[PDB]
């Protein structure tokens, strides 16, 4: 059972964060390991605050997993601080053989703060070229690039060094479905939907199990359509 190591925050209410990573990775067929980036204080309605994990304790968790478990993929969600973004980049550069799924979490779904967005956007520059796949929703895509046109923003992310981008949402969305577009090396590789879209951890698990990107993304949609 290949392992996905998740650099993710803890949401006590269990709606998001490393709990959702654990659930998705288990359903993908892989094993989840966790390097907790923050203990948040939040529920479905608001974020009250959070205590970011120090860079030292973050790397200590990650390094405890290294050597014990067969890490094949890293996934990141909430990182909280620019220190933790830098620590993850340091970790990834020490392990270029790991695949990496970057979910560029800038805000909570409730709207509450999971860190200062402007400085997080600037710090994410370092992680963009390291990712096997970046999974921005349309808000995250625009924030990372400073570009409001989705097509132009996607291309800008590739100019910034992205290798593959799964854009969640776009001009093809409807009340029943969010449309996802998988781009590889700047070119549209697969155009799909998703009934509703938190795909990064499930995709990471499928990548850990040896799937190609296209097959992993397809499995993730089948998983969500199976919930429906
Ligand atoms: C701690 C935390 N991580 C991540 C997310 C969103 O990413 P997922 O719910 O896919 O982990 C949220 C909420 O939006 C969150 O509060």
């Amino acid at each position: 059972r290949p392992t996905v190591l998740c650099f993710s925050g803890l949401d006590p209410s269990g709606g998001a964060g490393l709990q959702a990573d654990i659930e998705a990775i288990g359903q993908s067929g892989a094993h989840a390991a966790i390097a907790c980036t923050a203990l948040t204080i939040q529920n479905s309605q608001q974020v009250f605050g959070f205590e970011a994990t120090s860079k030292e304790l973050l790397l200590a968790q990650a390094n405890a997993v290294v050597g014990d478990l067969p890490i094949k993929c890293v996934k990141s969600g909430m990182l909280g601080t620019t220190d933790n973004i830098a620590a993850l980049a340091e970790f990834l550069r020490a392990h270029p053989d790991y695949q990496y799924v970057l979910d560029p979490v800038l805000v909570a779904n409730s709207g509450g703060s999971l860190g200062d967005q402007a400085t997080l956007v600037k710090a994410f520059v370092e992680l963009i070229p390291l990712a096997t796949l970046i999974t921005p929703n349309t808000v995250e895509l625009r924030a990372l690039t400073g570009v409001t046109d989705l097509d132009q923003a996607t291309q800008k992310l590739f100019e910034m060094g992205a290798k593959a981008v799964l854009v969640k949402g776009g001009h093809e969305d409807t009340p029943d479905f969010i449309k996802n577009s998988l781009y590889i090396d700047g070119e549209l590789a697969a155009s799909s939907t998703c009934p509703r879209c938190s795909l990064a951890s499930f995709i990471a698990g499928r990548l850990a199990l040896g799937d190609s990107l296209k097959i992993a993304v397809q499995h993730a949609e089948t998983w969500l359509f199976g919930v429906l």
